[PDB]
């Protein structure tokens, strides 16, 4: 559903595995105490300043209080919420990060974003996917089976093809039918769900029109004309979804009988059957991240 989160009923969170909790925020100094008492070595929180704000939560009150003691670790790694662009671009360091973090601190970890429904869902898979060795769809069925979630898997997909394959980025352009607008943005697409992006009307054309690099994959956007969401008929689109929603999409492909094409057609299925030798240099990748500080 589309509201789910429920602040006011404290942290919450499910064991995926012995060793590795995705949870909602910690909302006061004392949740650290909670952790501790279960073993959690390290702290993972995903979460940016705005989400910490909405719900009034000290994030500094959080991280003093655990300095205190030397058996648990805070670590902040922020990533966008309502944001799917974002999430594929910070992955790969993100993941880096919490794999540096886990052969130091061992224990259990508790990885963490709002509402432990999109970003730390997405993150534990791709480290379960990346480092622990499960098939994606193997990590995902145990996933959802310990903690009902949105775990952003196209997110992780392009994560890994962008590690195993590089970015390749093209001009891709937007553009909607004026009929007496003031104001035309975009939604979704690379910026995400929270934030807009206006268009420009050309002069004499009677279209609005946005420019954009983007790299590889599907992209869902939604225009808002003078205030009000709408999707546009003239371009393609998809739905409705689950929660009754139209969006547009922008396909973006680069050369799909290319060697890096034939690549990600093959990572982009369902379940990607990742080589060894790209397993090998996913490893390799993590390696090169820095240490958290
Ligand atoms: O942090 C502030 C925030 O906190 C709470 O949010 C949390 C929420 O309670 C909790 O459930 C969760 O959210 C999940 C969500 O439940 C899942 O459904 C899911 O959402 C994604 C959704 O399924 C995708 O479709 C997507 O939605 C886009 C649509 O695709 C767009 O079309 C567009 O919708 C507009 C629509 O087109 C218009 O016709 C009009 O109706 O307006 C709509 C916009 O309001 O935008 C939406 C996104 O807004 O993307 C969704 C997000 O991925 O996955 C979620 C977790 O990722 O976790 C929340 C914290 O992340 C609290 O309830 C909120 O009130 C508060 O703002
Ligand atoms: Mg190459």
């Amino acid at each position: 559903g589309s509201h789910m989160y429920r602040h006011e009923l404290g942290m919450n969170y499910n064991f995926i595995r012995p060793d590795l909790i995705v949870g909602s925020c910690l909302q006061t100094p004392e949740d650290v105490d909670k952790l501790r008492k279960i073993g959690v070595k390290t702290i993972f929180c995903l979460q940016q300043d705005p989400d910490l704000e909405y719900f009034g939560v000290d994030i500094s009150s959080i991280q003093a209080y655990a300095k205190k003691y030397s058996d648990i670790q805070h670590i902040r790694c922020e990533i966008r919420d309502f944001d799917a662009f974002d999430l594929r671009m910070r992955l790969p360091a993100v993941v880096g990060t919490l794999y540096k973090a886990v052969k130091r601190n061992g224990g259990v970890t508790y990885v963490h974003s709002t509402a432990g429904m999109g970003r730390a869902p997405a993150v534990a898979l791709t480290y379960m996917f990346w480092v622990q060795g499960y098939k994606l769809m193997e990590a995902h069925k145990l996933l959802m089976s310990k903690r009902s979630c949105f775990p952003k898997l196209d997110a992780i997909r392009n994560a890994t093809i962008d590690i195993l394959t590089g970015l390749k980025r093209k001009t891709v352009t937007l553009t909607l039918k004026d009929k007496g607008f003031s104001r035309v943005e975009i939604s979704g697409l690379d910026i995400g769900w929270g934030q807009r992006i206006p268009l420009t009307l050309d002069k004499g054309t009677g279209f609005w029109i946005l420019k954009r690099e983007l790299p590889e994959g599907q992209f869902e956007y939604k225009y808002i004309i003078d205030g009000e969401w709408t999707h546009n008929e003239a371009e393609p689109f998809i739905g409705p979804n689950k929660d009754g929603h139209t969006n547009n999409y922008a396909k973006v492909v680069d050369d799909p009988t290319s060697v890096d094409g034939t690549t990600r057609e093959r990572l982009s299925s369902e379940d990607p059957e990742l080589l060894e030798e790209e397993r090998s240099k996913l490893i390799q990748f993590l390696e090169t991240c820095s240490e958290a500080e």
